[PDB]
């Protein structure tokens, strides 16, 4: 064998439904994923490439 | 004539659509007017009775 053990993540990752989100469940029922990517992605500098 | 004139408002309002209104305009097409009213009644202290 190569390698006796491989190194993973300790605790799982946390989505959480915060404030800017929830706004979006009680109103629409469309909750997203990662919002403050989204107000990064098409408020601040819109025009700066992915 | 009790009165020759009326005062009254100057300029229309405007509703402008920020940035956070832009994210979920552009996502799931729906705009919410004074989303900063949603935010300080759903997010910041609901328990204050309206």
């Amino acid at each position: 064998e190569a390698d006796n053990q491989i190194m993973g993540p300790s605790s799982y990752a946390s989505f959480v439904v915060r404030g800017e989100n929830l706004v979006t469940a009680v109103s629409y029922g469309r909750v997203m994923r990662t919002f403050e990517h989204f107000m990064a992605r098409i408020v601040d500098s819109p025009e700066k490439a992915g």
